[PDB]
């Protein structure tokens, strides 16, 4: 299939070269997969989700995304226009309050919830979690991400926006999950993107257009924006039978665009998420 005039990140993840505007993807589109967006929530009513999004858990007085961040990332995972995996099921897990912050304990609880909640859901193609959040290093936060991954969920987390080594951040520094750096539309590492050996993969992260609350749209930058690209790509590749939850991160790394990014410090992978789609 082809989405013309797609946001630059969707185009990028289906192209070997920057600057294109068409998103090429297999029509299966992640149908049969599920992606938990662990974030400020999801405005499930946004038309762009075509009813494929729902709130499943909140850690605050409301399930409403009163911030936008989580609606934005769900949109990049799976909205009709802004989404990588345009037929996936989205489940919202509100671990961040409307100011976008959440205690470590709450984020850990949210991941343990997904590990269990997926057994109540129909996801024949597999289960992804997209974690656009982070804080300082935390062994317990890391372990939570590792459990979620162990439980059979492809976990993707943001490297963090500190222009620093991601080893000092969690869950970015958990080895067993897919830690995602940000690139911009000129195939430069995003100026804010963390880096380091713990990074597994880069995705579009700078000026990413997606859904916003109020049924609106906006463009935001952050590794938190690159993360849902990789999660949607995993859900897409899982639906296509090309990889599994346990292997999707490595599979995406293996099949990535290699060496195309600039300002990747030595010791950090130079790999850009790519769907290798062929009409």
């Amino acid at each position: 299939a082809a989405q013309t005039n797609a946001p630059w990140g969707l185009a990028r993840i289906s192209s070997t070269s920057p600057g294109t505007s068409t998103y090429y993807y297999d029509e299966s589109a992640g149908q049969g997969s599920c992606v938990y967006v662990i974030d400020t929530g999801i405005e499930a009513s946004h038309p762009e989700f075509e009813g494929r999004a729902q709130m499943v858990k909140t850690y605050y007085y409301s399930s409403r995304d009163g911030n936008g961040h989580g609606t934005h990332c769900a949109g990049t995972v799976g909205s009709r226009t802004y989404g990588v995996a345009k037929k996936t099921q989205l489940f919202g897990v509100k671990v961040l309050d409307d100011n976008g912050s959440g205690q470590y304990s709450t984020i850990i609880a949210g991941m343990d919830f997904v590990a269990s909640d997926k057994n109540n859901r129909n996801c024949p193609k597999g289960v992804v979690a997209s974690l656009s959040l982070g804080g300082g290093y935390s062994s317990s936060v890391n372990s939570a991400a590792a459990r979620l991954q162990s439980s059979g969920v492809m976990v993707a987390v943001a490297a963090g926006n500190n222009n620093a080594d991601a080893r000092n951040y969690s869950p970015a520094s958990e080895p067993s999950v897919c830690t995602v750096g940000a690139s911009d539309r000129y195939d430069r590492r995003s100026s804010f993107s963390n880096y380091g050996s713990v990074l597994d993969i880069f995705g579009p992260g700078t000026s990413i257009l997606s859904t916003w609350i109020g049924g609106s749209t906006r463009s935001i930058s952050g590794t938190s924006m690159a993360t849902p690209h990789v999660a949607g790509l995993a859900a897409y590749l899982m639906t296509l039978g090309k990889t599994t939850a346990a292997s999707a991160c490595r599979y995406i790394a293996d099949t990535a665009n290699k060496g195309d990014l600039s300002n990747i410090p030595f010791g950090t992978v130079n790999l850009l998420a790519y769907n290798n789609y062929q009409a």
